């Protein structure tokens, strides 16, 4: 609430989240454009009693890249903070782990960053 | 199932998780001391239909470090895979974001790696 | 140059680097944040024969945060790629490890992302 | 400093390094079977005046995966600390960036961890 609603990253993904009063994040992450085949469940957690000192609100969530259509055998977690105000943002770093054999585990995890805005690009 | 159970990391943290038929992860994360003040909710997702080629099962979860007793204004995400068989393990890397001001955002996020076993370390 | 030149990140740190014919990076780094004063030595490596397919040029470098003035007992590595163009950029992610006791090792390493251009924000 | 010499990671790689009086790390990194084709230049930095409170020694280094024989168009940086004493260790986290097109940049960077010892695994 501040967090609840629709967010857009800088690469074409959208998600919709509900931030519950108990610290829950629940919603849907859509990897592209608009199609059902590109929508996935997301769940996570956030600090439901953040500071009001100019600090962001810590949070994180997961998407496992399986839906009824597709399965990439991988999951992303985003860890970051919500920054409110007129130009609100969710600033994140993420980890994308694929299921691998033990021989390939060294190359199982990508890292990157995403910034989400409320304003549809 | 494989995933469902009680896991421990190398620093004794206790991760009590249930893997639901839908890809859901739910449970609690706590200290080796086992006190209520050290116990926090988690939620996450896993690949409920992993590959059949020997690969692990991708998964992730989040803990926001607030409970009824304490608030660190912080959240951790773990991204990793479950590896089944002879001795089951969950290998992860994690991101811990604390709320910061914008000027301090460059130092908001720690990274590390945790390995979980069904035995204590 | 290409890579050789004076670059600035989104915080205004100054990265003065020379790319040698032998694949070496050498130069100085001056930070806009943290326990840092004046310049610090850097060294690194870059791909001196990048792909010709439109991909960027992979590179990395290290700064240990000790100079003749101050010592923060820590080191940052930046891993990334140079992207040529009308506004050339070096896009990185970085790891900042501090020397810690073993008890504190779990919190030894910060992660982030820096973007460098030849223009100071 | 305790750093100069040959180090081995968990997975078959060998680190030969000299820690100079100027805070420089210089050497080679071999992925190998043990052969010249598997050997790559490394350079980095370390804290040459670490804390005396029992903390480790911060360091980092880079290898670009090009030698006279091959070129993976990628570079790894290791960020970590040397822990001395009876069973000395270099504990690291690493970032491997490949040169990519901008469309592929989200999948440019792998993350992981390596532990180096004085004796072979
Ligand atoms: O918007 C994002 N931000 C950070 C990471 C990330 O990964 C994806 C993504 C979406 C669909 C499939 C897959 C893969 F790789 F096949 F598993 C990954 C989207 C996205
Ligand atoms: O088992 C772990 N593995 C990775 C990260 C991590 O953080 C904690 C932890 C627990 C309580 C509070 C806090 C803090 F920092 F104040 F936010 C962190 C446990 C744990
Ligand atoms: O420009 C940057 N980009 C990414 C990381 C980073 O760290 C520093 C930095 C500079 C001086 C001291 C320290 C600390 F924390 F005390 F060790 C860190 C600058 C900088
Ligand atoms: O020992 C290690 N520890 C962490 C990372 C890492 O990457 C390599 C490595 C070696 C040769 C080629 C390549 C690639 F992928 F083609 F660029 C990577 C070795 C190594």
């Amino acid at each position: 609430a501040g967090i609840t609603g629709t967010w857009y990253n800088q690469l074409g993904s959208t998600f919709i989240v509900t931030a519950g009063a108990d610290g829950a994040l629940t919603g849907t992450y859509e990897s592209a454009v608009g199609n059902a085949e590109s929508r996935y469940v997301l769940t996570g957690r956030y600090d439901s009693a953040p500071a009001t000192d100019g600090s962001g609100t810590a949070l994180g969530w997961t998407v496992a890249w399986k839906n009824n259509y597709r399965n990439a055998h991988s999951a992303t977690t985003w860890s970051g903070q919500y920054v409110g105000g007129a130009e609100a943002r969710i600033n994140t770093q993420w980890l994308l782990t694929s299921g691998t054999t033990e021989a390939n585990a060294w190359k199982s995890t990508l890292v990157g960053h995403d910034t989400f805005t409320k304003v549809k690009p």
